[PDB]
């Protein structure tokens, strides 16, 4: 009995038929009305397909709903991943405010302090040279093993916060079961001189387990003694008695909780290789800027609530306009995984068919999320987003000020960012492009022939954020927007976003498909569909 | 006058209502019915919403079609670039056949041949130590500048290619304007032991000349020498007058021509820093791979013609579903940047809103491309492609056998790129779930409870492409054959798949709104709409 997002009111909000250069051109208040600020992050949503009537509108759907419920039952530990009967406690991780909070019999506060303060620890004991391998030698890279949510946002963040890289340790990420993964990091790296992280909530993850088994056999080939594991490995997990199962004591794990999901997961001791690029005081920094945003998102009334403006401008599109794909453009190097990371945030949280209580939807849910740093984008897709013939909204991530004095590079890369949303919105109309040809040469008949073609219709919205700079606080506080966003479009829809039963089908087939490939006499192969047999019978044959 | 693809009976199609566990289930013909080999390529489309029916309606609207002509006009040089009065002859860049080809005036043979000889010139000139550096030294390392077309292919091709490296130099990409991009190369790079390379067709790009420039200047500031830009540049461009103008003499200029598009140009001379990584021989393979996949394309009927397979599969769903994406999935970490490839290759080309005559299309054309490497996708977005509720075609690309002689991890690879397309398939029913609940040992209020969350709908499609290797050759092959595809999909939608008009407005709002970052007293200023004037305040202010 939860509110209806998707009704047929939003669908005729559209009818007001927004045209953005008029709006622009008669509102002298737009940016003013459509723009947020927080700390050093600016929010201009003005150029979207809105008016006061259309936004009014959508904070009327947030007021109505759950939403306001559904944010204290979030921070205060209620069991909102409803189908796990789990919290939902990211947030936690991040806390300064150091109020009360007691959830499955344990003190929150105490628990997050205590685990950091482990992390903390370790990094110091390894960057100082007080950890040494087990031939007496000091750490100088590090093996980050682990797939998904305890893979992606730290990769993203080691990448992203480069600049900030102090610990004179190398860190590298191993993930895929492909062994191209594993073999990337053992082929640069010294068995006597690296410190191996086991990364996985549930510490039984196929391709995780494959990874650290091999790893485990090279440092073992290598030491030709069992007793090196203990210098050369940690872990991090929620399900320690399968770590010490593995062979890595406790004193050498680091516990994660059940209501830390994974894909939100870098926060946590899964943020350990984060760390140890950019030192504990950086990460600190990172998880910070996580929390003022945190601060807002509970804090601050819908209308100038940056995650809930985000999330129901995303909704009402998907909605309205029935699109299927929202586009991400981060106009900065630095965050090239950043678009790989929130398509596990997004689409691994949303892309659900059924509600809370079980029933098949009849509204679309999560759309793809996609995109490509800027200012490369423009030359590979920005011409669909110019004049192809689908519906994308569009978010554009600018940073003011870069790492460097290359001060003409920059502005070229701001006025490029800046440029691209204007085209969004303007277009350019047959006459323009008519009497541009004319000017630049062309003949009429010439003209005419052409430009149809060079016609951009314009009138497509974007969403620019700047930050001030890219730096631990700045990353954090732009990661929890995101992660807020998608919170509230689950709530608006109805849906659990934090289960993730979708991947338990291919997990399932793929032990039954490895007994396939290694005996055709087996049940398993017999019970095959004729495609997936042959697939394996061609692998056979090569 | 063209033919309509997406017409009222493509979308009635869709009421076989098709089944595919019952279609395996009946038909024991089905993979051989919808499957194909080409030399070391394995084609299985039989995962897909199709029948003999469906397939046959969608050859005979390829029938109907200009296709068959079309294929010999992109063959013999027709400019059927119509917009741009240009051929298109990517195809030629790799000939095998020798056949006679005037194009222009150009003997393109002979053309083409020159060329690659002066690429393996100057590869073998380098890498045995003939060319030197301004103070004699050995070049030790490459440093490709440029954008999209001029960097993303020789990117990707270098990475997935790499276990064939073999000239002991490093190969580096400078493409965005953000210097963070230009400093990662520098950084890491000796200007005495580096070739540089301006890589750009139009040689007016803003961002490859801008870094150009500053390349320039940081080699001239180690020699303070104007004659050491001789031993450290050369350029590849079809506007040899523009690399004059800029500095650099016609002996060290690698021409490509009018004829081939930039996302179509990896094969010609901006090939040159794939030699550099692999050597001009297994460039030669690359090619060849690339020959194999066009005599296919243009001498075999369309029901056994993969791109054109591919082609109609796609524009079937994007029309009778009015799916908006494709995914594609590529189950080797050697891929990485093929996704990225790709999506220059298909978006550029096909998000177009005009046919060719210039009239405004009333059916949708070009969707987003999307995706990523496998099996880290299964633990990011798999969860949606399962559960969600959006009509997604998915590709997988499969390597049957790889580089290393881990056997165990490339066997579990396999298995889960087959079980993801299995599970797409058959998906798993509420009476499976509870009954799997309850003997794991749930109560039935539990498994009652549970359940519905559990169901994953299946019936949905997938393509498997299945390589015996990824060598430079099946590379070459696998790249081809999306061509293809892309050109196939353009013709049935009538539309110019070969130009790119759509960036130009971007272009031009750049250089206004870098006039405006200069000089708020400016007309340019002046002339901004609201959020663009704000964004450059904000950025002023910081
Ligand atoms: O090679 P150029 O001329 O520098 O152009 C770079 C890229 O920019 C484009 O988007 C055209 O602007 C692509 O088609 C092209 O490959
Ligand atoms: O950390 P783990 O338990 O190894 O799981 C890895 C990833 O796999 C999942 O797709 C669940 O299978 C993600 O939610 C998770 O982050
Ligand atoms: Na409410
Ligand atoms: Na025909």
């Amino acid at each position: 009995n939860a509110m209806l997002f998707c009704d047929d009111s939003k669908k005729y909000l559209k009818e007001q038929n927004i045209n953005l250069k008029n709006e622009f051109d008669k509102d002298d208040k737009r940016v003013e009305k459509f723009s947020l600020k927080h700390q050093n992050i600016y929010f201009d949503y003005s150029k979207n397909l809105i008016n006061d009537y259309i936004l009014k509108s959508l904070l009327e759907s947030a007021e109505k709903s759950s939403l306001k419920d559904k944010i204290k039952q979030m921070f205060n530990g209620a069991k909102i991943n409803s189908t796990e009967h789990r919290a939902v406690l990211h947030t936690a991780l991040r806390d300064l405010s150091s109020t009360p909070l007691i959830v499955d019999g344990q003190d929150i506060r105490q628990e997050v302090t205590k685990e950091k303060q482990r992390v903390k620890e370790l990094v110091e004991k390894v960057v100082s040279g007080r950890w040494r391998g087990f031939s007496g030698k000091k750490i100088t890279d590090i093996v980050n093993i682990g797939i998904g949510g305890s893979d992606l946002g730290p990769k993203m963040v080691v990448r992203a916060l480069q600049p900030y890289h102090c610990t004179d340790l190398k860190v590298h990420f191993v993930s895929n079961v492909d062994a191209d993964s594993l073999l990337q990091a053992l082929h640069v790296v010294d068995p006597e001189t690296t410190l191996l992280i086991i990364a996985s909530k549930s510490f039984s993850t196929e391709e995780t387990l494959l990874n650290s088994i091999s790893a485990r056999e090279w440092l073992l080939d290598h030491y030709e003694d069992e007793k090196a594991v203990a210098n050369h490995f940690v872990a991090i997990s929620s399900k320690l008695d399968k770590v010490k199962e593995f062979g890595i004591d406790l004193e050498h794990c680091y516990k994660m909780w059940d209501w830390v999901g994974g894909r939100y997961s870098l926060w946590s001791s899964i943020g350990m290789s984060i760390a140890f690029a950019i030192g504990y005081d950086n990460f600190e920094k990172l998880l910070a800027g996580a929390y003022s945003v945190d601060k807002h998102f509970k804090e601050t009334e819908f209308s100038k609530n940056i995650p809930v403006i985000m999330a129901l401008l995303a909704s009402y599109y998907s909605c309205t306009y029935n699109s299927q794909s929202q586009a991400l453009l981060p106009y900065d190097e630095r965050l090239c995984y950043f678009v790989d990371y929130l398509q596990q945030a997004d689409m691994e949280s949303n892309g659900k068919s059924v509600n809370i209580a079980g029933e098949t939807v009849n509204y679309q849910t999560g759309v793809v999320l996609w995109g490509g740093v800027g200012t490369n984008g423009q030359h590979a897709f920005h011409q669909l987003l110019h004049q192809g013939n689908i519906f994308i909204p569009v978010d554009f991530i600018a940073i003011a000020t870069s790492h460097h004095n290359y001060d003409n590079h920059q502005q070229a890369l701001l006025a490029n960012c800046f440029a691209q949303s204007q085209a969004l919105m303007f277009g350019q109309s047959y006459d323009m492009v008519y009497n541009e040809l004319l000017k630049s040469g062309l003949n009429e008949t010439q003209a005419k022939e052409l430009a149809a073609h060079k016609v951009i219709p314009g009138n497509r919205p974007s969403t620019t954020i700047l930050l001030d700079e890219l730096s631990p606080y700045s990353l954090g506080a732009l990661i929890a927007l995101y992660e807020h966003k998608i919170f509230v479009q689950g709530v608006l829809w109805d849906i659990n976003s934090y289960d993730q039963w979708g991947v338990e089908l291919g997990k399932k087939l793929g032990k039954n498909i490895l007994k396939a490939m290694n005996d055709d006499s087996s049940d398993e192969y017999q019970n095959l569909d004729d495609s997936t047999r042959q697939l394996i019978a061609k692998v056979k044959n090569k």
